[PDB]
């Protein structure tokens, strides 16, 4: 699901649009100590998905919580 054998960063991208309804947070990867780059969804079941940001969903996914959200910090 979230993860398969090397912990480091998402490689399976996400093909099913995830929902907003479902949508809890996401996480997105880019440091140095990585292969790829893309971005985590987690829904409101505990679970986490990988998404590259080149999608529409994955696009309007990120916009959204980077909109509908208040400001970081922690």
């Amino acid at each position: 699901g979230p993860a398969s054998v090397p912990t480091t960063c998402c490689f399976n991208l996400a093909n099913r649009k995830i929902p907003l309804q479902r949508l809890e947070s996401y996480r997105r990867i880019t440091s140095g100590k990585c292969p790829q780059k893309a971005v985590i969804f987690k829904t409101k079941l505990a679970k986490d998905i990988c998404a590259d940001p080149k999608k529409k969903w994955v696009q309007d996914s990120m916009k959204y919580l980077d909109q509908k959200s208040p400001t970081p910090k922690p």
